[PDB]
């Protein structure tokens, strides 16, 4: 007949699941729960609404669709790219998320890991493989949660103030799926008062929004941000510029027929094939430039009542438990995105001129003052014009301007706050890896082990590559359990004095000291002085 | 008498004095006038050459040293005391003294003409320190030294006006260079191979003769020490001096018409204006000095820094160097928690402080950046780190850096350039140990002073003292300061090769201190321009 099992109640209705084999053994799997309803039609650019109830049962037995999004053209059938890139078909229908739990469900409440895609908010799905919860979930015994977000325009597009197109509906995407959690979850036998978020580059700017967002801040206790914050110069907008790419797009694809009346505009917006907004995105950016994109979280007072950088500065973190970490070379992967002299099937070894034009493309809409302060930092007076320095330099540049810097000063700002941190560098370089050598331990790839995937007998990760991912799935549960991640060679807190961190490779524990601090101090103390003078 | 020591000059007779060394003697001429006397009405003008006379002068000792302030922070400590005036204070000042073997030479002999240096407000040719008697004996050279007005003596200007012009302290010195040209000869000096040396604000004067085509005919090679005119203390603008020359009239109790003012200023006593001297600076600081040479368009027809970058410097060789802690000497003379006397483990507080006096008259924002660049984040609070920072910030923005500037400049575009860093503490050094080898303290080497018996150098000090007086004569011989053995490399904008100096042989190492320099040099210039 049926397995009990698979069958759950939420409070939308009645699920059915499926039986997940995993090398370790079977895990419940329940794929494709709808919590809101389609953002489709006259619904593009709102804010979601509750899932309706059904009768009878949800099928919850597979992935649900991609959110609507640009597919990544660079390398056409190149693996390194194309593991990003959406593995279902596109629709604006994709508001869907999924449950791991252990097979049989739990007898007491278990903690919930909640994962949030990255994707700089125009890309990203909760089915990519890299994003399977099964290993997860066998080997440390939680219940992993995942949901999908609109992204691009159909996420992001604001007009500010209006109605139509208030913004920011991609987090409230998130926000409803995170309720879901709290109503639904132990259903599953998961623990609605252990609720850890974690998410990755945008995906991780998304957790800081949602402790720095007080509606958000009660629906979970503890969070991990894996090379990405939300005081990113990338992570938001300001309204003004908010509504001039909103209304820029708008004037791309013929609509209004021209900033004129919100609700008209927007009603034209909604006339348009996705594939046609998605087709205009990238036009509306102010310069050429990598690690930028066109819609992303707006400052509009609602959702973020002010800039994060002034909430993790006049922030209260007593009681919070935070994990936050990098790769050890943030910025390399995305010099083949624009950078001139780069490319991943060469060793990008660029001359002094390529790096001082690299400059103002990796650090856009500064002014040549803050430029020479860059160069200035980043050369080796020494060595001004050797290519291979040069390489590094500008892989540093963008990843300590985008990623390792933001990260750093939210890691002091909450450890000297009330919270306590610990904070990671990942070096390991899988033996998998397709990119080329010189870009290191490129963003992103920290993922696969966090998730278990070596433990995939159908991948030829080597052994020691197995019982490192084991390594990391234990630090990760054991932080979602009691928000430590050492087990009951030590990981110490980090701190705004001693700021230690561990690497984390194939050796054991290692501390070591300061996030890039002579080049994070430039960046967080320094240049934002020079920008209002 | 001894025909040895009596010389005809331009102006008349002259008779000298024999003086003893560890290697024979030498012949000296001390005191000789090329100058009248700039007294009365002629305070503040350009110098005027020295009328002949009848008779034969004495030029046996030194004469008077030219009115200056007199250091009172360490009183009878010989750090500071061998700095100061050991002749009697006097306006009638202008002598030039001259060092010759013994006998003297018969073939023309290569000239040095050494410029003291004492912040533009100090300094003496008579000083122990600068005791040509070894040079001249080790080497065979011949050894020129003159004294210059300093203070508003020598550089008191209100542009524009022809009672006081300004930098006619230079035209002293330049002034007794062209006593060199039409009269070294009779002490058997080679009027065409001159070769100036001086250090600190003697090195600017150097510099800035270099940049003044009137100066640039009357001698051939040049050695600066520990200074360049590009130092952000060794010129004024044109505003800035008439505003210090005219606070200083209203401090002495004179009407502050530009006739009337110097006038005024010219019954003054000389010890009242020195009294006066500092109080005219416009803010609290270490490393700045109330007259200085002015940027008027004539002596320097625009600003040192434009000068050296807009020049054609083919066929000049320069030498050109910096002890190995520029900065520690000045911290204890008004940076906060600094003494002599205590391990001056300062504060963050007091190093945040020191930055501002150290680094005077500049934007809240440049102040930031040059915390920014001198703070190890890691460390940002540890005491001895601090102190090795501010004395890093004061002596990387006041004299490294302008000299490593003018070398970069100076050999990209035609020049030979030599780099040294003076790496040995003097075993007699009375400086506390925390201060390194401070600012000055290459001089004595130089000028051979450890081969004195009365004084207590090493064994290897002595022959280091021989080594340096042989690098610095074959420099003034050649322009190479090689052995016609470790070589010394050119300086180059691109290799930046300079060698270090001390008892062990020379060894090449590259980058005047880079990494900061690029801050001083390309960076900060910016940031004032915004
Ligand atoms: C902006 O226009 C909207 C939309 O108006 C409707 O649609 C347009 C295409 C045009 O044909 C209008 O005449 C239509 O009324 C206005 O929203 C409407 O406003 C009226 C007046 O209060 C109201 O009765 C309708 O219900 C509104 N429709 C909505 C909210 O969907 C709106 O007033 C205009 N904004 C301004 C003028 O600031
Ligand atoms: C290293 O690669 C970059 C990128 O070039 C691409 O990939 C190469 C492997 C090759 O297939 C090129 O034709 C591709 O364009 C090179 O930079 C490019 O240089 C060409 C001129 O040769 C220029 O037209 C492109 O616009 C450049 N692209 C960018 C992004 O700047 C670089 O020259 C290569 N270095 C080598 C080959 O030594
Ligand atoms: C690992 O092993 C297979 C077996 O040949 C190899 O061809 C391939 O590189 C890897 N397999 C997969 C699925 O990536
Ligand atoms: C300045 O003094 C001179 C000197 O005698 C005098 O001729 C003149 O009257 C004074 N100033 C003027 C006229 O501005
Ligand atoms: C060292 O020489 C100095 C002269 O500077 C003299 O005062 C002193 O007595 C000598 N040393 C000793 C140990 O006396
Ligand atoms: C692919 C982008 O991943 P992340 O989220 N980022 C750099 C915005
Ligand atoms: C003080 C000795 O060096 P100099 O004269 N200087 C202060 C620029």
């Amino acid at each position: 007949r049926e397995d009990a099992e698979l069958l759950v109640t939420v409070r939308g209705g009645r699920l059915r699941g499926i039986r997940l084999k995993t090398p370790g053994g079977p895990v419940s799997a329940f794929l494709g729960i709808p919590f809101a309803e389609p953002p489709m039609g006259p619904r593009r650019f709102l804010p979601p609404e509750p899932k309706q109830p059904w009768s009878g049962v949800v099928d919850a037995t597979t992935f649900q669709s991609v959110c609507y999004q640009y597919v990544d053209t660079l390398y056409p059938g190149f693996e390194g790219t194309e593991m990003w890139n959406p593995n279902r078909e596109l629709s604006e229908d994709c508001l869907y998320l999924n449950v791991w739990t252990p097979y049989p469900r739990p007898t007491s409440p278990t903690p919930v890991l909640v994962w949030i895609y990255g994707g700089g908010f125009y890309s990203g799905a909760s089915s990519l493989d890299v994003y399977d919860g099964r290993f997860l979930v066998q080997a440390e015994r939680t219940v992993l949660v995942s949901m999908n977000y609109r992204v691009g325009a159909f996420g992001f597009l604001a007009l500010p103030g209006s109605r139509e197109a208030p913004g920011n509906v991609g987090l409230l995407d998130q926000r409803l799926a995170l309720q879901w959690v709290q109503e639904n979850v132990a259903a599953f036998g998961g623990d609605p008062t252990s609720v850890t978020l974690f998410g990755e580059s945008a995906g991780a700017a998304s957790v800081g929004m949602h402790l720095l967002s007080p509606p958000s801040r009660g629906l979970f206790h503890r969070a991990v941000l894996q090379s990405g914050a939300p005081n990113g110069p990338w992570a938001t907008v300001g309204m003004g510029e908010a509504r001039r790419r909103a209304t820029q797009l708008a004037h791309l694809v013929g609509c209004p027929p021209t900033g004129g009346n919100d609700t008209e505009l927007v009603a034209c917006l909604r006339t348009r094939p996705a594939q046609v907004l998605v087709n205009h995105e990238w036009h509306v950016l102010p310069q050429e430039s990598v690690f930028r994109f066109s819609f992303v979280p707006v400052v509009d007072g609602d959702f973020l009542s002010d800039t994060p950088e002034a909430l993790i500065n006049a922030g209260d973190f007593h009681g919070l438990q935070v994990l936050v970490g990098v790769v050890k070379d943030e910025g390399s992967y995305f010099l083949v995105y624009g950078a001139p002299g780069f490319s991943k099937d060469n060793e990008s070894l660029i001359s002094r001129a390529e790096f001082l034009a690299g400059v103002r493309v990796g650090v856009p809409q500064v002014s040549d003052l803050a430029a020479e302060a860059v160069v200035l930092h980043y050369t080796d007076w020494l060595h001004p014009e050797d290519p291979a320095r040069l390489r590094e330099a500008l892989s540093d540049v963008v990843g300590d301007h985008n990623v390792v810097c933001p990260v750093a000063q939210l890691a002091g700002r909450l450890a000297a706050q009330g919270a306590r941190v610990y904070a990671y560098v990942f070096e390991h370089r899988a033996s998998t890896l397709s990119w080329p050598l010189w870009m290191g331990v490129p963003h992103g790839y920290e993922i696969e082990f966090i998730f278990g995937i070596p433990l995939d007998p159908s991948r030829n990760y080597t052994a020691e590559e197995k019982i490192f991912a084991q390594r990391l799935m234990r630090y990760w549960a054991n932080f979602a359990r009691t928000g430590d991640p050492n087990e009951p060679p030590q990981w110490p807190p980090y701190t705004a004095g001693a700021q230690q961190y561990v690497s984390l490779d194939l050796r054991p524990l290692e501390v070591r000291r300061g996030l890039r601090a002579q080049a994070c101090a430039f960046w967080n103390r320094f240049l934002p002085k020079l920008l209002s003078a």
